[PDB]
């Protein structure tokens, strides 16, 4: 092939030891290599790294790796047929025979964790005729079949394969309220009742037939139930029989997030205080779009204030000593997601419950406030980002090179490109009825961003391990509580600001319409459980006649002596009636 | 034995058919019965009826018996153990062997639906060692070990296990508010906030508790899972392939629920009104404890209202031609906590929100009311039924003549002093603040009633069949619901009763005290499934270990080509380093 039959390659840096120590964990990672059915071949890389080439070294080392890591699928929970494929199965398993506990399959690599420090990431490499010959049709597609996204699991793995199934699900469901939005803008307006019912009704279905596609693609691809969780870094204190952590002492570090949040809210809060009065200021002091000058500044140096909190989020995540990989991720999230909450939204609530309202009594504070404030800080907050973020666009050595310029690439993240459509689904749960131009701004940057994700995961960074899922992530809750927020958030919005308050009808419409969005979301949940997907419907017929087809293969003393077989005890029966 | 070796016994009735119809529905059954390895017995009952004995015919067609229900327990997902025990495990696989549906176990035997309605109920029969020498220590204990709880899952099934094993932890868990509450009375009073939120953390932490001890239960009895969803006399209109009924035809009956409820809530809060006028005439003519006469009366017949309404849904439920049992149980429940949700809280939730304090406008709307007639309520409507049902209180021809007196008793039913138990409940949680007694008079009334359970389940009807389960039902849905409604109810209660009415700050302390219910409800969930109970660790080590023993047992072309073996290729690497 292109690829030199080659599985993976192991980067080996020896640029911080010394000459005689580099000599002997290079031996020990080759032992460790060979132990386990795999041929390994030595070639210099970089200038303090050589990296050795990783093979399934015979057909009968490849097939036990394929039937111990079924065995462990089958044992975990996942395979539920016995076990006496493709790519992805094949990196995947050979990925197994590399970096598990080597209680269990073997050469108990963790890449530069503890014991294996000199050793740099490891990595696939990337398949040509995948990525040249077909990256140049979807890019240019606009939409992606099924039998297109079986291409995107096949390559990069059931990760990558959710990933990209929930944006364009995304970008199809997006398509609804882009229409409305733009249908409700030329003929309701602002802060109109039609639209926030409509716009709540799609947060409530996008989830809830997002929960149904997941069930149906863990079923589809062969990967329903993951619980088969993973070790980490973990820096366990005592070692009492496996290494072990209190979570009392963790929770005293997890109790260190609230002060963290705390501060990065009312320092985000006084940035927000400050914008406001340098804006009254130019306002007062001479001029048309140029009075709302700071609040642009601010808007378009969000995504890069949110960085830097996402970094103490890390070091915070980081402190708290996680022991499996899906337990870090779920806490990453949940940081995240406060960071993007404080970073995204709290500068439109700040001016949305508390500025405009409460206008008289805080803008002789500020002095040393219509809705059409808070519309065009919906309008600054959603867009110029994207104006910005859109604006700075304007014999065989060979294959060594080129393996050579693919280990100098970046490694592929899921989780920040994720991260930008829960902030859109925020802003739309949430501000949306504020300006109906929300969804089509969206849009239409989705669209231009989408031939963006398959170019950076094609050419700009490093070919992932094919990793299994059955979702994608925690950030599907995250949308959930964006969507109850935001059926609190909208009608108090569409109850202040349509057309004195009277207090105690907008906290009837507050609660009347959290409750009528609980009931509809549940009416929602059990209509679509109702109906039924055909690749898990295909999946229970087939479980259903495979256990059929197996059951059908399977199949005082003196009291009992009165009546001998049954023919007796008819006659006994016909004496007795009459 | 005392039983003469008899596992089951199969009442057939011949009163309503002909003298030759009856003598061919006998020979089908027992040929249906001898098909299977089942050896019958026919002998005399009843005038219009004769009765069958059932036992295992042989040792092995009873260990094929066995086998068989475990191939269908493994494939269902109940068993893990892959298969190649008791009185209840025998009792269960002979009860399977007489009424399954033919395709599997055999003899097809459906007691009144079809094609048998000659057959009257099967049962088994009483263990006389059983609830003789052991039912008189079990009602003078007052408390049950989990040995002792043992004893009442060996004899009637797990079923009746988990419902004495839930009636044992409420009767504990009742002992704190009976204590809180009373030192919450001498101390403190009516509508107290402490008390409040004591009793909204006690409902939260019950429930969160028992949910913890049915997976705990579940494990322990070896039931973890029970999905295996059983047939039922549904009523198929086509026969396409199985007998199907579509679901839109069953949601326009469905929605006769609605004006069934509807018109139920009218027609009490009818004769809840006629009861304010009658006690509103005789305050005007007259008296000390009289006035409040028809209260006591309309609330001595809140029992005898709610069976009519029951019968009603019971009506309603079986017009709606429910597939499976775990479905119409479902709608059962559903059906009878609507019922009593109208039925005993309703004329409290009309005194409490609508008389009282808009008290001005319709005592004059009435004659042609300080919180204490709302105190007065709860008094009696949570007592004086409790005192009327307590007031109304003041050779081998014997063992066939035992099991004719054994035919004649009634069928216990688990769903009928389960509903009491979750109206005690939603008495707890709404509106136990506005008299801090309610706990103590259920606690008496349940220590009364603890020794009465035993009897009616060991003397007064016959032995149920063993029934397997893996929770108490929908109920445990029903008590968080219950829970959810009285952290609104009870503070909505404690801000409008204690000590103008500020509808603002009503209802932000009605939001306020349901998103800290939310939170703290979440928090003690998540609190409780780190602590991991016993019985269901040392099946997860148990799986664990079962698991690692079997992983343990089970364990171009010239680029390949420069290295062979790995000590090569470590000496291509050391020559590279250097
Ligand atoms: C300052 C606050 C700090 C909160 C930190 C405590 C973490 C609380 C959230 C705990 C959590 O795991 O939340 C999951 C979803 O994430 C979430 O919706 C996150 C919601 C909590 C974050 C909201 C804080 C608002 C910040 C202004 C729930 O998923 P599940 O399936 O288990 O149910
Ligand atoms: C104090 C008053 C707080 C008001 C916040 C208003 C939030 C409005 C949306 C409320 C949404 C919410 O409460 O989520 C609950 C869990 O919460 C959570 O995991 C954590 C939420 C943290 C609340 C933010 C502080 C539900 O959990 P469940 O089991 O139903 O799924
Ligand atoms: C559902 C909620 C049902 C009833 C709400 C009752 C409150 C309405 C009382 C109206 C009393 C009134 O005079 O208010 C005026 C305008 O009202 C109005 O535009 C009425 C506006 C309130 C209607 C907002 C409902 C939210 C829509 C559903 C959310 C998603 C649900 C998810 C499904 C002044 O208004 P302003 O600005 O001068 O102060
Ligand atoms: C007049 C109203 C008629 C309601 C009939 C529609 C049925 C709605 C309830 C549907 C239902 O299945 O409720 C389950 C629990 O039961 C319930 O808490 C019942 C709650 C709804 C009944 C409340 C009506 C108040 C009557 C005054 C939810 O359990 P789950 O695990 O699926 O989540
Ligand atoms: C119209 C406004 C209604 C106000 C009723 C006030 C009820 C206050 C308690 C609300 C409790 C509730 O809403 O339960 C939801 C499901 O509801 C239901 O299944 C049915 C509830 C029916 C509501 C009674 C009508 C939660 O579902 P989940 O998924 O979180 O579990
Ligand atoms: C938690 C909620 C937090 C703050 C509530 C703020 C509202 C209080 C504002 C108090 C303003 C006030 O003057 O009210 C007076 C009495 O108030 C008061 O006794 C204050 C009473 C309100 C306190 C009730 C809180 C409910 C307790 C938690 C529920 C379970 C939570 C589950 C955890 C008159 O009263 P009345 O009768 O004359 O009309």
């Amino acid at each position: 092939q292109e690829n030199h039959h080659v599985d993976y390659v192991i980067r080996f840096n020896y640029g911080d030891i010394d000459t005689p120590e580099a000599i002997k964990k290079f031996e020990v990672l080759l032992l460790e290599l060979s132990e386990v059915g795999l041929q390994t071949e030595v070639r210099q890389g970089d200038e303090n790294s050589l990296f050795v080439f990783v093979r399934a070294a015979s057909k009968k080392k490849l097939k036990r790796a394929v039937y111990q890591s079924r065995v462990r699928d089958w044992l975990y929970g996942v395979r539920n047929t016995e076990p006496e494929q493709s790519e992805a199965e094949r990196l995947l398993v050979i990925y197994h025979l590399i970096t598990v506990p080597k209680a269990e399959g073997g050469a108990g690599i963790t890449p530069r964790h503890g014991e294996w420090k000199n050793v740099d990431a490891i990595f696939p490499l990337h398949d040509e005729e995948t990525n040249r010959q077909c990256m140049r049709e979807w890019s240019k597609k606009t939409f992606l079949s099924t039998e297109d996204l079986d291409r995107i699991r096949n390559t990069f793995g059931e990760h990558v394969g959710f990933y990209f199934a929930f944006l364009q699900s995304y970008f199809r469901f997006l398509m609804f309220p882009a229409a409305f939005g733009f249908s409700c803008w030329l003929l309701l307006g602002s802060f109109s009742i039609i639209y926030t019912v409509v716009n709540c009704l799609w947060c409530i279905v996008f989830i809830e037939y997002w929960k149904r596609q997941e069930e149906d693609l863990s079923c589809r691809w062969q990967t329903k139930g993951v619980s088969a969780v993973h070790e980490k870094r973990a820096e366990f204190k005592p070692e009492k029989e496996r290494g072990v952590f209190p979570a009392t002492k963790r929770m005293y570090r997890q109790l260190l997030q609230v002060p963290f949040a705390l501060l990065a809210a009312v320092a985000l809060g006084a940035i927000i205080a400050t914008c406001f009065a340098i804006e009254i200021f130019i306002s007062e002091v001479y001029k048309g779009y140029l009075v709302f000058i700071p609040t642009i500044l601010v808007s378009a140096l969000i995504p890069t204030m949110s960085a830097v909190l996402l970094t103490v989020a890390t070091k915070l995540n980081d402190y708290e000593n996680y022991e499996t990989q899906d337990a870090y991720k779920v806490a990453l999230t949940q940081k995240i997601f406060v960071v993007n909450f404080i970073t995204s939204y709290l500068p439109i609530i700040l001016t949305a419950f508390v500025y405009v309202p409460f206008a008289s009594r805080i803008v002789p504070y500020l002095d040393v406030i219509n809705p059409d404030r808070l519309r065009k800080q919906v309008i600054y907050f959603t867009v110029t980002a994207q104006i910005v973020g859109f604006a700075l666009e304007t014999d065989e050595a060979r294959f060594l090179t080129r393996v050579r310029n693919e280990a100098e690439l970046e490694d592929y993240d899921v989780t920040d490109a994720l991260r930008a459509m829960c902030i859109q689904f925020g802003y739309l749960a949430l501000f949306s009825p504020v300006w109906p131009l929300v969804p089509v701004s969206f849009l239409i940057n989705n669209w231009v961003e989408l031939r963006s994700d398959f170019f950076k995961i094609c050419v700009e960074c490093k070919r992932p391990w094919p990793q299994r899922a059955d979702t994608i992530g925690p950030w599907l809750d995250s949308l959930g509580f964006l969507s109850w927020v935001g059926s609190i958030t909208s009608s108090a919005l569409v109850y202040m600001f349509s057309n004195t308050i009277r207090c105690w009808a907008l906290l009837l419409t507050i609660f009347f319409s959290e409750h009528l969005y609980l009931i509809v979301r549940y009416a929602v949940r059990s209509a679509l459980a109702k109906l039924e997907p055909p690749n898990t419907r295909r999946e229970r017929i087939e479980r259903f006649m495979m256990r059929k087809r197996y059951l059908d293969t399977v199949l005082t003393e003196r009291f009992w002596m009165r009546q001998r077989g049954w023919k007796e005890s008819a006659e006994v029966g016909l004496s007795l009636i009459t």
